[PDB]
């Protein structure tokens, strides 16, 4: 039909304790209607995140037996730097066991204070110029690519600010705005162009490049008969390199890295690893991890398993659209937002209603959503990759609809004190 | 809708080809339209047995790490012993390497060569006491699987009691896929054989999925745990054979139970008397492990509620778009009448065959032909494998032959014969 | 100095409890001075048998993530079939659960009724026609495992060619615990054999053990390969039945194989005939996978090299200390001999059973009481998981014993009679 | 005797190629002497480091068979803090990916810019002053607990600059200098003491704790009888908290953790987590891996598990030293250091001996060794956990002696480009 059916089999699965309505009353109690201090135990979908939550395939798992735990000259990093080098088209990789970390050297390996940096992805040294197209910053509406950056605004900053000020362009893809919202691959290039005309830098952020990607080959045009790796492929040969948290697109739970074609650059970043660890490793990721992050980003290259990732998330988000349920259009490529002001008009801002959502879906279904402030009151719906089926997706959209014909019994809290904040309800 | 969700989260996945109807045509003439000789590589979708590819949890996993592979006094051994004799109540247990290991132990341990045999699923002489209907696929009656006690009389009267080695009752009973047997049925059987002081065996194989059904429809146990059905349904037998492979949620393994004190030390003489000394029959550690974690898994009401169901649901939209099934659906399988089926073809024109092989081509789906004698195709279930959207990609397959049945082509022999034969349409 | 360090890192370990003499001496009372009766958590050196506890490496371990457990046309036997025929040059190969299994398959394959079988380690008459020193336990002899030719030659004279089913050929032959077979002698039998037309099959248990042994002694083979060695071994046999649970460094296994078309189909068959369906005979995809790995393992010199003198070792330190034990040392076991150790005692006073009694509480070591007849205890080696100071604790325990062997005391029944006997002292 | 065989067993070996020294000749040039850039399947015994590759016991391996991958409230979490909080008798705890992690933190969290920070361990915000006591800083000579706070010049250090001008004491137990030296527990609660009089906090680099609780245990008088545990949880009692890198004494592969008892404090680090995340995590620790340090930690309480971790490397020091080789002395519990100046007389600083004696170490023996400066020259030989045997120690001896005997053959190199340096022999 519109949803195609998972492109693999079970290998292994995690049982769940599948705790009544009376019992998840009683939890959600002494978390105080606080779901981010719900333990893990107790939830049957665990939608907070979709960070580092993945299912690995088996394949991964024979690679997690054979980690060559060298301090340097580790087989597997030379895995991973044959993969990256085939997949990315990057030179060098400077692995990091978080996309936090990747993120640090960059930044302190090319911006000079006073410098900008400017991106299509919303303050140290730097001043970060938002360059995305304005009609990024909607909702309800529908621009294909709303993560493109706006050419105008981009030559205007140049002008105005010098190329010689500009650290670099950093270009997000799929941006993490309303669930993910991709780049064109038309975007890229332009941009690829105009900054190359005045020696600036480009970094994209390719956290979850490979959902951008399968965007691409749904919806713009001249990509529909391309590979996702042949897509992945194109794209990265716009920048100067990137930095990737493993732990998303990756089908990983840890690792991420640092990627660039810039001998010096390169040369630079070992230096720093050096400075904050004595001795050049690999960012204290694991010789299983490496290997593990290798084979998943190959996996992450099926097109059958991004499609299906894709319309997982679509699936729920139309379930819910088709039955009057209040959500933050359009749907994002990993998460669906609820829209809590609407869904709770009876509550107000002082009584948490995106808190009081989320606390209810958990008493009704055993599914744990996560509070937002995206400034729109929403309860966000993350998916990991590979974990759950349709039939968790029905069991998320059910309760939710329910509620939703109920609205009105959703109880305000109060602060009877945040990640650790407790409540009680008014 | 009827059906629930799964009651667990997917840890790993095993990766699919994913070839396209182009290439699954060339693979069914390469393995000569022949199922049973395609390679597994070449599978999306594997229903060819529910016998040991049953997907293993993370605990189960855990287990298999901790492996205590002494020849004597493993620590496996006596975790596999508690967990059977706590949830079985049996005394004693031989683990074996298969099921079929563990029969023939019984066979050459309990019958006296000429005695006869009497159960509801087929030296010695083999009598089928099980009630008619269970003969009759067309009729949906309910607990099929049950001993007819009238020809348990016929049989005791004119052989006399110590002509009859034992009684073998299967649960559930492998004919249409898994039929059920009541515990009134086994407390029948057990009060008739005691008093002529007669050994009743059960071959556990399906035990919890005939728990399953006794809880969901005999009037009585609503209310009862699947293990305290399971527990009270061997209080009516001698001992057990059981293979593992099947509702342990193992790869391999089974064993044979016996209360009887002195047949115990028979047996382990002739594990003494095959291997010099007393083994684990060829059953490694970390499998003991395994298997004793997976039968107290296969406890949980919500697993075995969910695994019964899905094959249901297969049933129910094959059932409801007017595809001939086997009646009443199984616990484990599903069967398409061949013959009913692909009414245009002769026994002769090998309509099962041929309707597998267009299943697969059309699908990616491996089912084998069958005879339960009726000339079926038997669509097998392995447990916590695949998800409900898998069960569709089945389902619309063999809707969309059924509405062509006629455009399926006969099959000729281009050369057991079953295993290898190779065929060329007519 | 003689004997290399292991050509290996350990990946990972097996904690033990270590256990005080106090609590051993208990331990030993609990069990009734029968070392059978010892729990596996109480031992610190487990030496009862070579037999299914081997040390997997990472690569066999990442072989296990991955069974392909369909149950025809496995990934994992594709894999274990080339492996077998490259390095054994057989042809065709039946997998089974156990060594045992292959062997009884062969047994009921390639014998008739009434006719000899002839070998050199022990319906059917077996004749031994193994040299006579095979049967000196003092005597050390090279190659005490060739079969007597002119035995042979007798045997083919009275009874005529058709009324010997086959010759089978045990390499290394398990009788003081591992003598080689010279390939001279293997080349000889072959000969003589296949002029009459008949039949050799080899027990390729530990195959790899006698290989070395070529390798080392056999004027000739010093500069051949241990896979040269193997597949020329091979050359000379119509097939073998192995035991993967010792030279193929896996817990579980075996195979048969055969170069014979029509004995396969036949063979094939007997497994349709036993199981309903042709089987791997309940071994687990990821088994067969960890065994063709381990095969191809075993073939590295420095491994084999590294067992065998690990074993030498341990024989030289009693030796030399003079510890009286069964010569040659063979390649997988040390017996001690318990009748001149134990001068003292008589076989009534049971000295083979106090002696591996007295061993374990001084050590934490387990050893089997055994006969080969001889009263020896059995100092038997599991590949790939002790080292050289673990020799070290068991040979400075045994020298100790040794130098008050009139300390042990003498035992007498307070209770097959082997694996339950319970003794008290005298 | 002296030296005590490993208290556990081989479960998993990782099999090494055994290349010879022609071959590593070759590698050797193509690293260009470097022996850091050296592959990690080239070389036969690392001793690189001791950070990191520690042996993990199946145990562990089962541990990460069942990580609870929540981005919040998981199990494996729970097991690490309770395991922390019984062990060390810490309240809280604050687990990262490195001990360098959560090094961070806590000096972010404890010191204001211009205050002090003192210990026995040899510049942001704060000045570090060196409070070990003089013959700390010697070598040859031996005062059994060379780490110990000199106390007169910790209460001169607070006479002079004010209790409010310091922000904390750090002890590092054992401090690494001279391959680690041990701190008394006479010395660390005479230090909460004096601090606690000023109101002074004391913090522990608990790094290589469990190495400092053996010498403790085994040389300081009234702890001959205390458990490992016993002396971990009062070495524990005298501070406010520790930093810990897993890596090393807690037998993983990765991981950290920050621990104090002040509440407070607490509160704060998990704000500068989300200041730096976003959300409060693991650190970016996997479940899995948490799980496994919970696990290890435990397992680094065995008292024969330790003693003979530092046997081990005592015995490396003991075989070199007999031998007339110049090593540096005193031998600490988890490296050796050659001296490189008095094996190389013949050849220096500008010709690096530390360097070129690396290099033929390797050649000579596949043995990775790290050049050093520690100011002498010194080639390190670190040992990791339950990896090597005292056959690979005798590898490692052997081949230093025959070199040392022969050192005049060591050419020197030249620069003919550091852990990127390239070399050639001059």
């Amino acid at each position: 039909m519109n949803y195609p059916a998972e492109p693999f089999r079970i290998k292994s699965v995690e049982t769940v304790s599948m705790i009544p309505r009376d019992e998840r009353l009683k939890k959600m109690q002494e978390a105080g209607y606080n779901t981010f201090l719900l333990n893990s135990k107790d939830i049957y979908i665990d939608l907070l995140t979709d960070s580092g939550t993945n299912a690995m395939s088996d394949k991964q798992w024979a690679g997690m037996m054979m980690g060559d735990e060298a301090y340097a000259g580790s087989e597997n990093f030379y895995h991973l730097e044959r993969t990256v080098q085939e997949l990315f088209g990057f030179k060098h990789i400077v692995p990091t066991h978080q996309g936090r970390g990747a993120e640090n050297l960059l930044s302190q390996l090319a911006i000079k204070p006073g410098q900008y940096v400017a991106g299509n992805m919303y303050k140290n040294g730097a001043v970060f110029v938002d360059i995305v197209r304005d009609e990024a910053h909607d909702a309800g509406l529908n621009i294909a690519f709303k993560g493109d950056i706006d050419l105008k605004k981009l030559q205007k900053l140049i002008d105005e600010k010098g190329a010689e000020n500009i650290a670099y362009i950093c270009l997000a893809v799929t941006v993490n705005l309303a669930g993910g919202q991709p780049v064109s691959m038309a975007n890229m290039r332009a941009v690829r162009e105009l900054t190359a005309a005045h020696g600036i830098k480009v970094f994209y952020d390719a956290t979850r490049c490979v959902e951008n990607a399968y965007f691409i080959k749904e919806q713009e045009q001249g990509f529909e008969n391309k590979s996702i790796a042949e897509i992945v492929h194109e794209m990265f040969s716009y920048a100067d390199g990137c930095t990737m948290s493993g732990k998303k697109d990756c089908l990983v739970n840890i690792g991420g890295f640092l990627c660039m074609n810039d001998d010096e650059m390169f040369s630079s970043a070992k230096e720093l690893v050096v400075v904050y660890e004595g001795m050049p490793s690999y960012g204290g990721l694991a010789g299983r991890d490496m290997e593990a992050m290798a084979i998943g980003l190959r996996e992450a290259m099926q097109y059958e398993y991004i499609e299906h990732r894709v319309k997982q998330v679509r699936y729920l988000g139309d379930k819910l659209k088709a039955a009057g349920v209040p959500i933050v259009e359009p749907v994002g490529g990993h998460a669906v937002f609820l829209d809590a002001r609407r869904f709770c008009e009876h509550l107000t801002q002082d009584e948490f209603p995106a808190q009081s959502l989320a606390a209810s879906i958990y008493v009704e279904t055993g599914v744990r959503s996560m509070e937002r402030g995206i400034k729109l009151e929403t309860v966000r719906l993350t998916i990991p990759r590979r974990v759950y089926t349709y039939a968790h997706m029905d069991v998320v959209a059910d309760g939710i609809i329910k509620l939703y014909q109920h609205k009105e019994d959703i109880r305000g809290l109060k602060f009877i004190y945040f990640f650790t904040a407790r409540f009680d309800y008014i």
